[PDB]
């Protein structure tokens, strides 16, 4: 996946970011079986005060996670995945769950690419990896924590 | 909703950003009936020259509103709301309508989280607010302008 | 279309950004027939190290392109468009393809707005353009490279 994580500048240190990225990568990997290296977590920082709720300028605690997935998973699974992102990001970032927003968007995997290659179905995988080139697998492999 | 508003650095003063978040919120509240505090407006500033139109580097006037919505509203209502954002952001930003881009993407409510709580179906916002705990209600209410 | 291009700060020179913008814009025009000026490319820069892959902090080479399209085109055409973006952005940015991530999200053209006006369906740009007002046509024509 790609997780776009919109946060305010400075609210997360480099170690909070890694912590926030590990909590999200673990949830997605744990609940969908997708391998570690296929989860991209992309932090988008903006100055505090660029977030408004009900037209009221916010401080710098709001966290919005926009997850871009392949279609084909159940509402159950997606429900569990989002709840675990709320819980586990709350822990990692040391924020109150009342600051955490999470939207999952789904596209067909036919029109999705990571590492220059078209993704599998969630009902494939493994064999998509083993069908990649060895230099391709190798570069992917350096991306596991 | 979550409205990501892509503007150029310093195109919108702090005062201009507040009036724009206010316009967007008031349009979405007035046309869908969701409470103000559920309306998030997240400004994404980037230096001028990061927008290209047909390969022509642009100055800092272009505004892209990306609206993230729950599924279930008519094409009619979505039409009216998009037009009202164009007009109302134009006044609030004092910007000709020709610079304004607005896209609405929709996702099932069951995979969408708001203040750490899953959203109801559209039209069911009052029963879902009443169901919230007292501290959660009070906290949301602070976010109303 | 709107192409949000996520890259680390200073990874792209101002001329490489033009070349990536041109590469995407000519890909989209070539295969969809949409006029040059309807292609928006919006660079979203972040400091290097805000991207994680499998929990591993990255340098500034990763490029994620999130294309936002109208519904109505075939899986096959979107496959060719995605592959072409990978190939030609690779060239224009001097970045190996394996750093490049491409996702296409689709929406009904009835809830999408370019230059203050609603898009037509994916067959009817010419007649849509011809029926615009003469100042709008003139403004759109300026954004062609």
């Amino acid at each position: 996946p790609v997780y776009m994580v919109y946060v305010s500048q400075d609210r997360l240190t480099p170690s909070a970011k890694h912590a926030v990225a590990k909590a999200i990568t673990d949830a997605h990997r744990g609940l969908t079986g997708t391998q570690h290296f296929l989860a991209q977590v992309n932090f988008q920082e903006q100055p505090a005060g660029n977030v408004f709720l009900g037209g009221v300028q916010q401080g710098g605690d709001t966290i919005f996670v926009h997850g871009l997935h392949r279609e084909g998973r159940s509402a159950d699974l997606k429900g569990q995945l989002a709840q675990r992102i709320v819980d586990d990001v709350s822990v990692a970032a040391e924020i109150d769950r009342k600051h955490i927003w999470v939207y999952f968007g789904e596209m067909p995997a036919q029109q999705m690419v990571n590492y220059g290659r078209f993704l599998p179905q969630p009902g494939h995988e493994g064999e998509w990896f083993d069908n990649l080139s060895s230099d391709e697998r190798a570069f992917m492999e350096t991306n596991v924590d």
